[PDB]
Formats: C-alpha cells, sequence, structure tokens
C-alpha cells in the first residue's frame, strides 16, 4: 500500500560504489559502472576485463582503462549516502523483528521491515507483490545469506523496488543469489560464485570472489 521508493540519483548508473575500495578474486563479472570515492583509484583492485562498463576514479590512479571523473563519483557517493539515510528514515514499520532476525522459508508482502538485530537468510526468500510495489529492510546489524540461497521475485516484484539498509557487514554466501539495492554501511563480501541482480552501494569496502553483479 505504501510508497517506499528510494532515490538513488547518479548512483543508479553504478553496479558497485564504495568509499574505501573494491576488490575481486578473479574472474568476477560486473555489468555496470564501478567506482570508489573519496579513496584514490588505486584502491580499485579489479581487472579491466571484469567490468562491462566503466571503472571510474576520483584521481589519476587506477588501471589503464580507468576514467577520472571526480565530480560524477562524488555525486554518486553522496546520493548513495542520502539513499541509505532515506531508507533508514522511513517510519512506522509494517514488520519489526520478524523471525527474530532469521528469515526461514518466508514469503514477504510489500512493506517496511525493521530489525534491531542482524538478519540471516538460511533458505530461499520470496518477495510477492506487483511491479509497482516496494520493500525496504532496515537492519541495525549485519546481513548474511547462507550458501546457495536465492532471493526469488514473484508477482511482478522488481529488484529496482527492493532496498536493504544494513548497518553492519554484509556476507553473501557461496553461490547465493541476491536481488535488490544493497545500501551497506560497512563491508560487503560476495563469496565464491554468488550473484546479485541490483547494485552494491557501500560506505566502506566491497570484496567479490568470482562473483557476478548485474545492475539494471
Amino acid at each position: 500500500q505504501r510508497d517506499l521508493s528510494v532515490e538513488l540519483g547518479v548512483a543508479s548508473n553504478f553496479a558497485i560504489l564504495a568509499k574505501a575500495g573494491i576488490s575481486s578474486v578473479p574472474d568476477s563479472a560486473i555489468l555496470g559502472d564501478v567506482g570508489a570515492s573519496p579513496i584514490t583509484g588505486a584502491a580499485i583492485l579489479l581487472k579491466c576485463d571484469e567490468v562491462t562498463g566503466t571503472i571510474f576514479s576520483v584521481d589519476a590512479a587506477g588501471p589503464a582503462c580507468k576514467i577520472t571523473d571526480a565530480s560524477r563519483l562524488a555525486a554518486a557517493v553522496a546520493n548513495a549516502e542520502t539513499a541509505y539515510n532515506q531508507a533508514a528514515g522511513f517510519v512506522d514499520p509494517d514488520f519489526l523483528e520478524l523471525g527474530a532476525g532469521e528469515l526461514r522459508d518466508q514469503t514477504l508482502v510489500p512493506g517496511l521491515y525493521k530489525w534491531t538485530s542482524s538478519v540471516s537468510v538460511p533458505t530461499d526468500l520470496t518477495f510477492e507483490g506487483n511491479g509497482d510495489a516496494t520493500w525496504v529492510f532496515q537492519i541495525a546489524g549485519g546481513l548474511s545469506l547462507a550458501d546457495g540461497v536465492a532471493f526469488t521475485l514473484a508477482g511482478g516484484a522488481n529488484s529496482t523496488n527492493i532496498a536493504f539498509q544494513v548497518g553492519d557487514d554484509v556476507t553473501v554466501g557461496k553461490g547465493a543469489h541476491f536481488e535488490g539495492v544493497l545500501l551497506a554501511k560497512r563491508f560487503v563480501t560476495l563469496q565464491t560464485g554468488s550473484s546479485l541482480n541490483g547494485r552494491v552501494l557501500s560506505q566502506t569496502e566491497v570484496a567479490l570472489q568470482k562473483a557476478t553483479v548485474n545492475s539494471p
């Protein structure tokens, strides 16, 4: 019933945005632009061939394919932080402490979900709602997807309408599949063979291990 859309601004061109760096155990496959700011481009530890899109840097450091664009990066990072704060700021949750932070065999209707703990996803998780519906997760801890688990979209639910605001480190397990916009306050790890349809916008560092990120 409720409008929980999160404005990304210029961060909507980025598959991965970080403040403190990005690394990959190769080969990962990143479909979209990547960048970090305010850290030097030397902290982008990705091969040019892993990114189908542009690797941006705020400075003259980075690999030979990098494009220096301090203004575009700084805007994306600022927009990403505003997005995080927007997501965190929605009031009056529809769900509070669902599953006491464990989402086992769950199917979630659209709405605002809040936890004061970390959240773990030990099984596939289904989102059921139409193409206009929105979901926001407010997590005042970490987020973990167990190895192999998949976020499943039903009803017409779209990954551009799912946002996770996570106050501590995020771990996507080996071969797990994430859907949505990940607004991470801290570290994000995508373990061996994991995939994500959406974007990863971190206020610290992102680590990929032979992972796939497909941005809209």
